[PDB]
Parts: structure tokens; C-alpha cells; sequence
């Protein structure tokens, strides 16, 4: 009812998926209902990039042009010059949610196929990815190409940065960058108490889509795995972000 009320108060569709990763209690609403995964997909793949490559390895530095840069590019437009290294572009990508870093990033994983197959390997038979930067944001209702659900979205943050996908050392690069995020203080974030960490990535799409994954480190205890996604029917809606605070504090009363 909570959760209703929101989706009342905003005019939106909302899914959460919450795990407290300590008691294993769950938080859900339409949780398996399928929404543009929009920038979110970022996390999901450096967790991949890092599996690929030793930490030695994330040094290989990357050239383009500007026939590479898309529509925000806040880092990589600076240096198209030089070049950025793979550790570089990872950091674009989560903490400033740079497209071209995504697409450069994409390209030396193989694809948004090579993605997908990658996925699957992990367990994930729902996110889908298909496109690259920033077409993957048009998605239709009804389509189910780059889409995902909250549960599969946790799922899968969990597996790469708090399980067995990759090494301690691995994780910890994925953490620090999620940690360190400069797009979602108005989100997840927002909706925290003060001294609780958080690791997070935003993502906007088509029809209002406006989401926000991440996990969350209360100062005792298990983090807590949380993916907030939401929608609107209007193809060209705006969002509000102060629905995904909203939605995190009623999900932190119902597990605290």
C-alpha cells in the first residue's frame, strides 16, 4: 500500500526488489515486471569487463575520434586526444555515466551480444541486452529488448560485487567506483540515514523511466542489495526523482 500510495502520488509504475543480504527478508513489488534498464546496465558491464581482465590489463589505453562520442560524453569528449585507458573509461562510465565510455567499453567485451552470453553464464536469463549508447533508451511497452526486472537487476549486482563472479580484489574496484558515483544523490541515496554507504548507478530512459540500483552498508552488518525502477505511459514523460528516495525509505522501514 505504501508502495501503491507512490505509485499514486507520482503517476508512475514502480519495481523494487530489496534483499537484505544478513536475514535473507525480502521487499518486493512488482518485482518482476520488465523496464528499460537504461544507464544501469553500465554496472552490470564493468562487473563483466573485470572478469575479462587481470587489474594489470584495465592499463591498455583506448583511442578514438570524435565519430565515437554520442550524446554525453562529460569525460571522454576531453580526451579524444590521448586516449583513456580501460580503468579510466570504467570510471566514466559508473561515476559520471558517460555513453562513450559505455560504447568504447562494449566494443572490447565483444557487443551487447557478447554481453548477453555473458549474463547467461552468471545465472541472468532476463536482462537483455541488444543496443549500444543512447538508442538502448528507446524501448517501447511491450518490447523486451534492453530490459530487465528488480529482481534480476539485484540478482546480478549481487553476483559481480558481493559473491563468487569475481575475485575480492575485483570487487573492490567495482564498489569503490559504485561508491563514489556523482549522479545519484537525489536517489537511493536520499532516502538512506546519514553514515549508511552506498554504491549506486542511475539510469533515465524513454516513457519516464527513471532507476536506481545499488547496495547499501548500514554501519552494522550485511549490505542490502536494492534496484528501484519506475515508468510512466507518456512517451516523452518527465520523472521525478523524488519518488526513487521515497520508494528507498519506505523499502527501509519494511526491513529495518
Amino acid at each position: 500500500d505504501d508502495f501503491a500510495k507512490l505509485e499514486e502520488q507520482f503517476d508512475a509504475k514502480l519495481g523494487i526488489f530489496a534483499l537484505d543480504t544478513g536475514t535473507n527478508r525480502t521487499v518486493a513489488y512488482r518485482p518482476d515486471e520488465r523496464f528499460a534498464f537504461a544507464s544501469t546496465i553500465k554496472a552490470l558491464t564493468v562487473g563483466v569487463l573485470l572478469q575479462q581482465k587481470s587489474i594489470e590489463d584495465l592499463n591498455q589505453r583506448i583511442t578514438y575520434t570524435r565519430d565515437d562520442l554520442v550524446n554525453y560524453n562529460p569525460i571522454t569528449e576531453k580526451h579524444v586526444d590521448t586516449g583513456m585507458t580501460l580503468k579510466e573509461l570504467a570510471d566514466a562510465s559508473l561515476r559520471y555515466s558517460d555513453n562513450a565510455a559505455q560504447n568504447l567499453i562494449l566494443k572490447q567485451i565483444g557487443g551487447p551480444e557478447s554481453l548477453k552470453k555473458e549474463l547467461r553464464k552468471i545465472g541472468d536469463e532476463v536482462t537483455n541486452p541488444e543496443r549500444f549508447e543512447p538508442e538502448l533508451n528507446e524501448v517501447n511497452p511491450g518490447e523486451t529488448q534492453d530490459t530487465s526486472t528488480a529482481r534480476a537487476l539485484v540478482t546480478s549486482l549481487r553476483a559481480f560485487a558481493l559473491e563468487d563472479k569475481l575475485p575480492s580484489e575485483k570487487r573492490e574496484l567495482l564498489i569503490d567506483w559504485m561508491k563514489r558515483n556523482t549522479t545519484g544523490d537525489a536517489l537511493i541515496r536520499a532516502g538512506v540515514p546519514d553514515g549508511w554507504e552506498v554504491a549506486d548507478k542511475t539510469g533515465a530512459a524513454s516513457y519516464g523511466t527513471r532507476n536506481d540500483i545499488a547496495i547499501i552498508w548500514p554501519p552494522k552488518g550485511d549490505p542490502v542489495v536494492l534496484a528501484v525502477l519506475s515508468s510512466r505511459d507518456k512517451k516523452d514523460a518527465k520523472y521525478d526523482d523524488k519518488l526513487i528516495a521515497e520508494a528507498t525509505k519506505v523499502v527501509m522501514k519494511a526491513l529495518n
